[PDB]
């Protein structure tokens, strides 16, 4: 699940749409973090990278980006490829991933209001 | 701060009262984690970890464990010997860091 906490994108045929959105909502980039945890836990914990797919692909079609990022999250021969479709259509530095899931603690505060 | 989401220890004298909350409540390893995710990014937002610090120091305090674990969280010379003697007192190995940082995803569910 993800409820639109920001407004479609202004660029959506730009190959910068999905990176850009990243950095200007904080909503998408949690997400976006926390399935970056989620992937690196994949080994041991398939269901709650399954949710946190399912998040994610809520939380992109927030972003009306034209660029389709598919995870095949349900599909153990297509998490790689999935995973890594979605880091190139983000530009996320992937040498970097460990460093932006610990991140997510920063970005998700507790406690919060 | 931390509004207590589990009671306190029924063995507050024990040397294994910090570790035995840690195992038995998701609270505390939720500040117990988060503040792992903060240590390992000290060197770039050191206010983030001062107040991760402070939200684990209150959580401590739910738990009423008598034993101390002083972070020195604003004290950057004694920032490590701080985060070791949290290590040392929850008995987390630190070859685990990274791994449990990676799990306050988990422990903290998003959207809730
Ligand atoms: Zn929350």
């Amino acid at each position: 699940a993800y409820a639109c906490s920001f407004p479609p994108g202004e660029i959506p045929g730009s190959k910068e749409c999905l990176a850009e959105a990243l950095q200007k909502h904080q909503g998408f980039k949690k997400k976006s973090y926390a399935l970056i945890c989620a992937y690196l836990n994949y080994k041991e914990d398939a269901e709650n990278y399954e949710r946190a797919a399912e998040d994610f692909d809520s939380a992109v079609k927030c972003t009306g980006c034209k660029e389709g990022v598919d995870l095949h999250e349900g599909n153990p021969e297509l998490i790689e490829e999935g995973f890594e479709k979605f880091l190139a259509s983000l530009k996320i530095d992937r040498k970097a991933l460990g460093s932006l899931c610990t991140l997510f603690q920063k970005l998700y505060a507790i406690p919060h209001n």
